[PDB]
């Protein structure tokens, strides 16, 4: 079968438990879509009642950020007539604002303004849905895929720079402060049995080096790559190519969140993650399976220097296997970080630099996770992993 039709396999990873992701391989010929520009593709989606099984090939490159008649829209497009950005970084300079959370006139124009984005540029994926890249070239760019449906596969596309003109100042997020934004390639809210597969994630033309510093940190207009959030469950994401982005996959987005537990089902293999800062995954709660990811970055970059690998989360249950990190002088210790209520992780045949280490050792954690995956295919020794990775990670590598 073509990628349109291809489910994922029985065996491959959590997203095939119970009864797997099929996404819309069974989809009837009245249901299957090709897709250009923003229009065609929300079309094509429709709306939540759309789960008839349906196949939607992206041809082409499709920008999120325009009107209904396909017209580039920017910043002065979306922003609240009330919103300037010089009278928001008036209003909430630390100097004479304080640490108090922005209220007012200015932050409320800035909500306002952020919703009239998100009216553009994210999109729901209704239930049993295959949604893949026709050819080497598909696109993505500025878009938000939200799924909190049931069956999804998405294949083989390039997903840039899902950008947000707005992004809020949170004074208290650090000891500094900090800017937060709200967009992602995809966000997995409560979203369950899903494929993604041999996608690329990035920041395409305007990566955070291109972002001025305001009260002394970045003007952040990205958040994450592939999120997963409240109550997500049975998830495979396989053979991406994550590059150049701070924040990546952040699983579980709340310690209070409790009833995350037993869910967060995901895994991961064969994902490549250069020059990404953090967060990659960010687990909270989950059973985590980790496995033949390779990650490559410079803790010394000047646009996207690596700080850790695997985030051990609240309650997070990452079972680690022959996963490879190259990022000179970095030690066993910090390919990780720890957070309160982190006390678990399992990780075997890690290479470091070219060196078997142990990871959860160095931080002092149980290598005790309370589980073993069975749903996975072949494991790579930990020798090949590089080599695979970078051979087969992304789109355009099938078509
Ligand atoms: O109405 C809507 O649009 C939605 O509402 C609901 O969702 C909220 C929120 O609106 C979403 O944006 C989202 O956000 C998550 C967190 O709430 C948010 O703070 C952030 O989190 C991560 C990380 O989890 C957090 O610990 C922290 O990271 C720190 C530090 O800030 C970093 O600088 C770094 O040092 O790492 C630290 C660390 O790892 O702990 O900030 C992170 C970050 O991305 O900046 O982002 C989260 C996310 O993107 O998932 O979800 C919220 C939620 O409650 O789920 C509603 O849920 C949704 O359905 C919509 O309707
Ligand atoms: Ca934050
Ligand atoms: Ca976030
Ligand atoms: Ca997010």
């Amino acid at each position: 079968a073509d990628l349109g039709h291809q489910t994922l396999g029985s065996n491959d990873g959590w997203g095939a438990y119970s009864t797997g992701t099929t996404g819309g391989s069974k989809a009837s010929s009245s249901n299957v879509y090709t897709v250009s520009n923003r229009n065609q593709l929300v079309s094509a989606l429709g709306k939540e009642t759309n789960t008839t099984p349906k196949i939607i090939y992206i041809k082409g490159t499709i920008d999120m950020n325009v009107d209904d008649n396909l017209k580039p829209l920017g910043l002065n497009d979306y922003k609240d007539p009330e919103y300037d950005l010089d009278k928001y970084l008036k209003a909430y300079d630390p100097s004479t604002w304080g640490k108090k959370e922005p209220s007012g006139t200015q932050e409320e124009a800035r909500a306002r303004s952020q919703k009239n984005q998100k009216a553009r540029v994210m999109v729901d994926i209704p239930a049993n849905t295959t949604i893949v890249g026709s050819g080497t070239n598909a696109k993505v760019v500025g878009g938000n895929f939200q799924i909190k449906s049931d069956n999804v596969i998405i294949r083989n596309i390039e997903f840039q720079d899902a950008y947000d003109y707005f992004p809020q100042w949170d004074p208290t997020d650090g000891s500094s402060g900090n800017w937060n934004s709200q967009y992602d390639n995809i966000t997995i809210n409560g979203g369950t049995h899903i494929w993604i597969d041999h996608c690329t994630f990035n920041d395409g033309s305007r990566p955070d080096s291109t972002s001025p510093k305001y009260y002394g940190r970045k003007y952040q207009h990205h958040d994450g790559q592939t999120d997963a959030s409240n109550g997500a469950n049975y998830i495979t994401m396989s053979y991406n190519y994550y590059h150049d982005h701070d924040k990546s996959s952040i699983f579980g987005s709340s310690d209070s969140k409790t009833s995350d537990d037993g869910k967060l089902k995901i895994t991961l293999h064969h994902n490549r993650y250069k020059n990404i800062v953090q967060a990659a995954p960010r687990v909270r709660f989950g059973q985590v399976h980790v496995y033949n990811n390779y990650y490559e970055g410079s803790t010394s970059s000047s646009s996207y220097p690596f700080s850790y690998a695997w985030g051990i989360g609240k309650s997070s249950k990452i079972y680690a296997q022959n996963n490879v990190i190259d990022v000179p002088g970095l030690s066993a210790a910090k390919t990780i970080s720890v957070f309160s209520g982190g006390t678990a992780l399992y990780d075997s045949g890690t290479l470091l630099n070219g060196t078997q280490i142990n990871a959860s050792a160095a931080n002092g954690l149980s290598s005790s996770v309370g589980w073993t995956p069975s749903l996975h295919g072949s494991i790579d020794a930990s020798a090949n992993v590089k080599s695979n990775v970078i051979n087969q990670a992304g789109a355009g590598k099938l078509n």
